[PDB]
């Protein structure tokens, strides 16, 4: 059988 | 069901 | 069942 739904979007990267 | 849900994403890369 | 979901996709980088 297939695998689970893809994980939640990760939080944005920082600037300087 | 397949899987429930994948693990949440971690942060993006920081500044330079 | 299925195994777990694919991991969450990381967020978007900053800048100089």
């Amino acid at each position: 059988g297939p695998q689970g739904i893809a994980g939640q979007r990760g939080v944005v990267g920082l600037p300087g």
